[PDB]
């Protein structure tokens, strides 16, 4: 199966999912002297007041904190979207050292570790069928610096010793992602896909240009998490992130002048 090591990384995942070499695949390097102001595209819009976090689960990739997506809780609006879109997870991608981690890239600039909020368009009903259509999905994606610490990531990183291995899970209520959110929303977008496998191409980009900060001491911890399945070889949670992707036939638009 698929994942980050020596021999089913990246560069293996065509075998199984040749849309991996498809005209849309995320992520991509941001060039900040190409990507255009767009005076067209609006405030983002994230409404995370009313969010319902329930869980937290090691799938073997990532960690995932999962959000009750069964009514318009938790939504992202406006920017480059057209109608709403419901929070259904977050997870980061990070690195084994400081100077990787991050999926898009900025001018090859590589962050410690990028969060991605991953919501879907309620116009096609549920997430499963959101993820067939070129507009189905919406995910924010903020980079992290390794400085300060957050304090409002502290909560997640001090469930992780409870899910360390593939397949535990730990009830995680309560939790407000608005603590994850630097204080600008200036973004750059663009049309792309899922960065793991489907590697499906139904997802608006938008990346905010502000990075968080988060300490050194946060980042080792989800370093200490296993890609493997308890009782199994150990193997850390390190560099799951794919790298950048041919632009091709797109353009990046900037939401700042
Ligand atoms: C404290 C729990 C994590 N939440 C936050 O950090 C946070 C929430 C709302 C705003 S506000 N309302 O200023 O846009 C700012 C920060
Ligand atoms: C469809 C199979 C389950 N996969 C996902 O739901 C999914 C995959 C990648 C991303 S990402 N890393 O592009 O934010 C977000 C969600
Ligand atoms: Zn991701």
């Amino acid at each position: 199966h698929w994942g980050y090591g020596g021999h089913n990384g990246p560069e293996h995942w065509h075998k199984d999912f040749p849309i991996a070499k498809g005209e849309r695949q995320s992520p991509v390097d941001i060039d900040t002297h190409t990507a255009k102001y767009d005076p067209s595209l609006k405030p983002l819009s994230v409404s995370y007041d009313q969010a319902t976090s329930l869980r937290i689960l090691n799938n073997g990739h990532a960690f995932n904190v999962e959000f009750d997506d069964s009514q318009d809780k938790a939504v992202l609006k406006g920017g480059p979207l057209d109608g709403t879109y419901r929070l259904i997870q977050f997870h980061f991608h990070w690195g084994s050292l400081d100077g990787q981690g991050s999926e898009h890239t900025v001018d090859k600039k590589k962050y410690a570790a990028e969060l991605h909020l991953v919501h879907w368009n309620t116009k096609y009903g549920d997430f499963g069928k959101a993820v067939q259509q070129p507009d189905g999905l919406a995910v924010l994606g903020i980079f992290l610096k390794v400085g300060s610490a957050k304090p409002g990531l502290q909560k997640v990183v001090d469930v992780l010793d409870s899910i360390k291995t593939k397949g535990k899970s730990a009830d995680f209520t309560n939790f407000d992602p608005r603590g994850l959110l630097p204080e600008s929303l200036d973004y750059w977008t663009y049309p792309g896909s899922l960065t793991t496998p489907p590697l499906l191409e139904c997802v608006t980009w938008i990346v905010l240009k502000e990075p968080i900060s988060v300490s050194s001491e946060q980042v080792l911890k989800f370093r200490k998490l296993n890609f493997n399945g308890e009782g199994e070889p150990e193997e850390l949670m390190v560099d799951n992130w794919r790298p950048a992707q041919p632009l091709k036939n797109r353009q990046i638009k900037a939401s700042f002048k």
